[PDB]
């Protein structure tokens, strides 16, 4: 006997780019966890349901978590994109959702049965403004790009955009693409005619990493940030040696010295050959939440002996509470579902200058 929980991430379509390092971090987590004895005891177990790459696919993986494998809670979606249209159907059924990677404004307003832990756009996105200007002081103009089609890629733009307009810099222009455009040359052209001295891009990792490798080809020389979507390894791939020095905010550090990071961190490397990366910490955050507020809940009120729909909403109503000791760090939430988190960073890509390795350097 064990305790379902459900894990609806993009596990096939470009999405995966991202929901690849989720999937890891989840299994790293159900081992941690379950070698702990689970809850209080009883093993919990992983449900992966794939949720692909859209909306309707999202709801698909929602409701057969809910109905067919009777999960007392889920971990996903990968997309805010796929969140807005989802997660309403958990928040009507009652069924806890925590984002791993959701940081679009309005995540957690969505209802009372959704929580996230992954920080949103408004608190991890300007600190890649600041370290851009700490490295570059004389940036005075700024070119941003966003996918029109993607919620999270909209959200993030207008943050990026108000801390250009903040730090006193000028605007030069807003380009727009679709997340399965792969050819950017004309937006890259009208941006690269305007002389910018930073870019920044909101937009996923084929996308984004395409459009770096573009900016590079035609001779753009200046800085450059990616947003949330780009940060992920599966960018090296793309723009190789020209994804060299490309900015990235983190909500993650793997040199974090809490004794679950350390835990998560050395299982993580020991596997892997490489460093954890922030999807990969963020989705064994999620599923850590989940664990420890069953064991609270079951200390108080047995959760073999309570039918599942009560299992649900006391389930909802205890993680609420609770507060986390995690790699992310201590975190907790607002009585909303909004993640309460502290430490926040800012990394860079340093590419092997025969483009075939990487890595994310840290920014002190
Ligand atoms: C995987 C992370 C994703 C791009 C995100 O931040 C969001 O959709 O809100
Ligand atoms: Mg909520």
């Amino acid at each position: 006997n064990t305790i379902p929980i459900g894990i609806a991430l993009a596990q096939t379509s470009n999405v995966a780019l991202l929901g690849q390092e989720q999937v890891a971090g989840a299994k790293i987590a159900e081992k941690y966890f379950n070698d702990k004895g689970g809850v209080n005891g009883t093993p919990i177990k992983l449900i992966f349901q794939d949720t692909a790459g859209d909306e309707a696919g999202t709801i698909n993986a929602f409701q057969t978590l809910i109905n067919k494998d009777k999960v007392v809670g889920i971990v996903g979606p990968t997309l805010s994109q796929q969140a807005f249209s989802a997660n309403p159907i958990a928040e009507r059924a009652k069924v806890p959702v925590v984002g791993p990677s959701n940081t679009a404004k309005g995540i957690p307003e969505i209802g009372d049965y959704v929580a996230r832990v992954s920080a949103p756009v408004s608190v991890v996105a300007p600190n890649s403004v600041k370290a851009a200007l700490k490295q570059n002081p004389n940036i005075k103009k700024v070119a941003v790009f966003f996918a029109q089609n993607d919620a999270f890629s909209k959200s993030e733009t207008e943050i990026f955009q108000q801390t250009v307009k903040d730090q006193g810099l000028e605007l030069v222009t807003v380009q727009k693409f679709q997340t399965t455009d792969t050819d950017f040359q004309s937006q890259a052209t009208n941006a690269i005619n305007l002389k910018p001295d930073l870019v920044i891009i909101s937009g996923l990792a084929a996308d984004g990493g395409n459009l770096v490798r573009q900016l590079r080809e035609l001779g753009y020389q200046g800085a450059i940030i990616g947003g949330n979507g780009l940060n992920t390894s599966n960018v090296f791939a793309v723009c190789k040696a020209l994804c060299d020095g490309v900015l990235i905010a983190q909500a993650y550090s793997p040199e974090y010295t809490g004794e679950i990071n350390k835990a998560f961190r050395q299982a993580y490397v020991d596997q892997y050959k490489k460093e954890p990366p922030q999807f990969s910490a963020q989705a064994f955050a999620a599923v850590q939440v989940y664990v420890e507020s069953l064991k609270a809940l079951d200390t108080k009120n047995k959760v073999s002996k309570i039918q599942l729909p009560e299992l649900r909403t006391e389930l909802n109503k205890q993680l609420l509470t609770g507060k986390y000791n995690t790699p992310l760090g201590e975190i907790s939430f607002t009585p909303i579902g909004e993640v309460v988190q502290k430490d926040f960073y800012v990394a860079q890509i340093k590419m092997e200058k025969d483009g075939s390795q990487g890595k994310f350097t840290f920014l002190k």
